[PDB]
């Protein structure tokens, strides 16, 4: 299937286009191209500083009647400096204005860690530690719930929440809407079997980010694993007459995950969508799972002292 059913009753396209690091001067064409070749899910965030340009593309394709708004699934995320109750609606509204939408299909808390509000996305003390917010994530969740009740967003969810933190929301006193999605890093070097099994057992759909291992990540290092260059993965791809990237995208699809590979290259945007016409065997799947080494692209290194840092816990 091309879409998965969420616990809000809506369907989510299992393949979406990522936009983190997509330059503002290229992301408009990238999203136009994506919609032209079949993508119907775009993953956004205010912290990416490119939602206006994403929005130009979405609006042009609606205006051109290439797609209807109901056929699109647009996702964005509440940044850490907006966890205060009183700031959540404005953050959402800024994102909607930038995207030129009147609702989001899904709005996620981007990280469980709240930071001091202000202009800086990572407010620092004079020794370099990130300055936290005293707002807890249960109160931020209630504010996200209000957005559903005001019609600004059709679904709410979370991102980079560990198992105990997911459980904290599920056990929130007076919980009104369960999270629909937990968006987490997931690829053959970070397979996340425990967290995924937990979320799925609870009816929470998992979205896999950095499925290609984010080769364009700013902190990349030479001695770093490279999925795209792993000859074991190239071999599985060759066996199937597909590219390595296509195998890396198909892999989470077959674990009943949603996946959001990023590209600004038209050829690769198209290539990455051509993943509905082949199947990995169970053996292929177990083989890819065996490459796990708990290697993270996105460790939020600067925030390891925050109380709500999600990656001390095993999963
Ligand atoms: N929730 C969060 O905290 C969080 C964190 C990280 C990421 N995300 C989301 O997940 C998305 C994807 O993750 P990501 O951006 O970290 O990395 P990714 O999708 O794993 O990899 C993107 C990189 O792979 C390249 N690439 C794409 N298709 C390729 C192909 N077919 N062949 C060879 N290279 C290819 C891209 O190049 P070009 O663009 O130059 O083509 C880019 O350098 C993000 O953009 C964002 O939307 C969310
Ligand atoms: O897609 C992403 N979501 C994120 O939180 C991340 C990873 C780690 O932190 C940052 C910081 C700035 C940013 F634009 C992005 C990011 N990338």
């Amino acid at each position: 299937a091309s879409r998965i059913l969420l616990n809000n009753g809506a369907k989510m396209p299992i393949l979406g286009l990522g936009t983190w690091k997509s330059p503002p001067g290229q992301v408009t064409e990238a999203v136009k191209v994506a919609i032209d070749v079949g993508y119907r899910h775009i993953d956004c965030a205010h912290v990416y500083q490119n939602e206006n340009e994403v929005g130009v593309a979405i609006q042009e394709k609606l205006r051109e009647q290439v797609v209807k708004r109901e056929e699109l699934f647009i996702v964005s995320k509440l940044w850490c400096t907006y966890h205060e109750k009183g700031l959540v609606k404005g953050a959402c509204q800024k994102t909607l204005s930038d995207l030129k939408l009147d609702y989001l299909d899904l709005y996620l808390i981007h990280w469980p860690t709240g930071f001091k509000p202000g202009k800086e996305f990572f407010p620092l003390d004079e020794s370099g530690n990130v300055v936290p917010s005293d707002t807890n994530i249960l109160d931020t969740w209630a504010a996200m719930e209000e957005l559903v009740d005001e019609g600004l967003v059709k679904a709410i969810g979370i991102s980079n929440f560990n198992h105990l933190q997911v459980e904290m929301i599920l056990n929130k006193p007076g919980l009104k809407y369960k999270p629909a999605v937990n968006q987490i890093e997931c690829h053959p070097y970070l397979t996340q079997e425990k967290l995924i099994q937990y979320c799925q057992s609870k009816g929470i759909v998992v979205t896999a980010y950095s499925p290609l291992g984010s080769p364009d990540r700013p902190w990349a290092k030479p001695e770093d694993p490279s999925l795209l260059e792993d000859p074991r993965i190239k071999a599985i791809a060759a066996k199937h007459n597909k590219t390595t990237a296509q195998v890396l995208i198909r892999f989470p699809m077959q674990r009943n995950l949603v996946v959001i590979p990023k590209s600004v290259t038209p050829e690769r945007i198209a290539e990455n969508f051509k993943v509905f016409d082949f199947e990995l065997s169970s053996q292929d799947m177990t083989t890819l799972l065996s490459y796990n080494r708990n290697w993270r692209v996105c460790a939020l290194m600067s925030c390891t002292s925050h109380k709500d840092y999600p990656f001390h816990e095993e999963f």
